């Protein structure tokens, strides 16, 4: 009723990060009728604009409220896995930190035409960095905005960097400079524009909403991809929900269907769409169009645990939580005024934007990312505490002052899986994050040795001056067996999720798409989102997505080639 006898050259399933890039590039001439179906609403919320209000998007209408299956290995828990639900997708709901990983992360991909020398100029082509002059590793004209965080906790960030130095770490002045080693302490840059969040809706989609060849519908949840027997021919969606009409959007001659539904819902939509392993599809009575055993496998996610600790009494009031809430739980009016008049203060802060990369056991690249936060966690599950901080507003209590150190296996060997649990295209997928299931216990050994490392740093003379003890895991967690058991019951997601539709050389029976992002054994079907990532890079995964979506877009329209 909105695609009415109209045909599209590109149908984009999803209105997310990679989608917001692609629409911009693909719609940029005038010869292409681009479509962009987003299940979520429009991007118009003030909680999305303000970095600190990310504590309000967890478990919110703007989130898919996805929970994993029972994880036997994780004290028989379901694991909440945040995912954005709106135009801009997860770039609207994320912690905004800007990472590329290391040059060695893309060379180990092994795929042709995507070595570190291949991907570097797409990273830089997409960037306007406020804090690095232009060079081989930093851009000045690209659509993304990147800056150093404009909040600084003068006492507790500097004691963190001293601590790190006291325990023998060396400073990294730029984690995205591939000409030195990835490891060390320092500040993470954030995807922000003078303290306002610069999601991919803001930086890409929004400035081209006036193009007449660009059609973007929200509320439009796609149910499958029409594949006449192989050649895709459209998608089927509903503008109302599970209780709505089953519309259809047609492709024009030589029109392609781009999957941008994320690493959770794209393999999900692929299995419903007849693309998956026959055995899993035969179980729900789904016909098999292409039998690729890679769909839904290889789910990679970076698992986190934390330690938290209160400061001494003499330092009550110097936490970022003291700069955001007052002693009665109301937002400080001064924090609001700095933010609006000047883009400064606690409200520009996703909190976890200072840290380190450490090698725990002399590995080739760092296995451990530390994120330091000068607020105190109140639950061992970091995400939970963030939700608790949102609900804490105006309750009447003082949030206690202290620091949190989050620890993350950033190059984790464990993999997961996404699958079908119901024939209902509107049901939550079968989702198993798979943490701590690698055969060598390597992920577990990183997080445990992260717990020893964070207590070392908390013991340094620079940090012990501020701290009074340790709340999590607590003084009763001393043995190695007690630390792994603390990790198992508290392990949360640092929210990455890659690899569920991986690319690889021709002759890879494990792969889903090829190095040109088109899935094997289907015509005019391609995937351009975090799914294709064959191997998660040491770092938050949003920037590599944009590079994947830019490269894909010039490739489509003739500006670049791969291999
Ligand atoms: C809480 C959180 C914090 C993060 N923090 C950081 C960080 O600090 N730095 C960083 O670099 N990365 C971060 N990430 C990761 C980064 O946000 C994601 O890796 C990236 O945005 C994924 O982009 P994408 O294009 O793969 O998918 P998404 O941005 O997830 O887009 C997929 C879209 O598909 C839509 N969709 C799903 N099903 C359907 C359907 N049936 N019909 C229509 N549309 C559908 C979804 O609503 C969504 O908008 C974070 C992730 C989260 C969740
Ligand atoms: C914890 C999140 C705080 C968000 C505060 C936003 C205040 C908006 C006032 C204008
Ligand atoms: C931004 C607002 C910061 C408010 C302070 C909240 C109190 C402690 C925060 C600790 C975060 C631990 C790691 C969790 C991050 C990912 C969810």
């Amino acid at each position: 009723s909105s695609p009415v006898a109209q045909k599209y050259d590109y149908i984009l399933v999803g209105g997310g990060t990679a989608a917001c890039v692609l629409a911009n590039r693909l719609s940029a001439d005038g010869s292409k009728r681009v479509l962009v179906l987003e299940a979520g609403p429009d991007n118009t919320s003030r909680d999305v604009k303000i970095p600190a209000a990310i504590t309000r998007l967890f478990r919110s209408p703007l989130d898919w409220n996805l929970f994993s299956e029972l994880q036997e290995q994780l004290a028989e828990r379901q694991i909440y896995m945040a995912r954005g639900r709106l135009l801009g997708g997860s770039s609207a709901t994320n912690a905004t930190l800007y990472h590329r990983g290391a040059a060695g992360d893309y060379d180990a991909w092994g795929v042709e035409g995507w070595s570190s020398e291949d991907v570097l100029s797409w990273f830089v082509q997409a960037e306007t960095n406020a804090d690095f002059g232009p060079g081989a590793y930093h851009g000045s004209g690209g659509p993304m905005r990147v800056e150093n965080p404009r909040y600084t906790n003068k006492q507790l960030h500097t004691a963190f960097f001293k601590a790190a130095e006291e325990v023998g770490l060396t400073p990294n002045s730029d984690f995205n400079d591939w000409s030195h080693d990835h490891a060390g302490y320092g500040t993470f840059q954030v995807m922000q524009d003078k303290g306002t969040r610069a999601d991919m809706y803001r930086q890409y989609l929004k400035p081209v909403l006036g193009r007449r060849n660009l059609q973007v519908l929200t509320g439009a949840a796609v149910t499958k991809v029409n594949i006449d027997q192989a050649q895709a021919l459209g998608v089927e969606f509903s503008t109302d929900g599970p209780t709505g009409e089953r519309l259809s959007a047609e492709l024009a001659p030589g029109g392609e269907v781009i999957m941008c539904a994320g690493a959770v819902h794209t393999p999900f939509l692929l299995k419903h769409s007849g693309v998956g392993p026959s055995a899993e599809l035969k179980e729900f009575g789904i016909p098999v169009v292409s039998n690729l055993a890679g769909v839904g496998q290889n789910l990679q996610d970076q698992p986190a645990c934390l330690t938290a600790a209160p400061v001494k009494e003499k330092y009550d009031g110097i936490a970022i939580s003291d700069h955001i809430y007052n002693e009665k739980g109301q937002i400080r009016k001064r924090a609001i005024a700095s933010y609006l008049l000047g883009g400064r203060g606690g409200l520009t802060s996703t909190g976890c934007d200072r840290g380190a990369f450490v090698r725990t056991a002399g590995q080739a690249l760092p296995d451990l990312q530390v994120r330091f936060v000068p607020g105190m966690a109140l639950d061992p599950d970091g995400v939970s505490t963030y939700v608790r901080f949102a609900k804490f507003q105006s309750q009447g209590l003082k949030w206690p002052s202290g620091i949190t150190m989050q620890l993350i296996a950033c190059r984790p060997q464990s993999t997961g899986s996404v699958g079908l649990k119901s024939a209902d295209p509107f049901a939550p997928p079968k989702l198993s994050p798979g943490y701590l299931t690698d055969k060598d216990g390597a992920d577990l050994a990183t997080l445990r040795k992260g717990i020893h490392w964070a207590r070392d740093v908390a013991r340094s003379s620079a940090l012990s001056e501020y701290l009074d003890g340790e709340l999590f895991p607590g003084s009763g967690v001393v043995s190695d067996d007690q630390i792994d058991e603390y990790i198992r019951r508290s392990i949360h997601s640092s929210n990455a999720i890659t690899g569920t539709c991986k690319m690889g050389n021709a002759g890879d029976s494990s792969s889903v798409v090829d190095n040109q992002l088109r899935v094997h054994g289907v015509e005019g079907l391609r995937v351009v989102d975090a799914s294709v990532v064959p191997k998660i890079p040491g770092g938050q995964t949003g920037a590599p997505v944009v590079m994947i979506a830019e490269r894909a877009a010039a490739l489509l329209t003739g500006k670049a080639t791969i291999g």
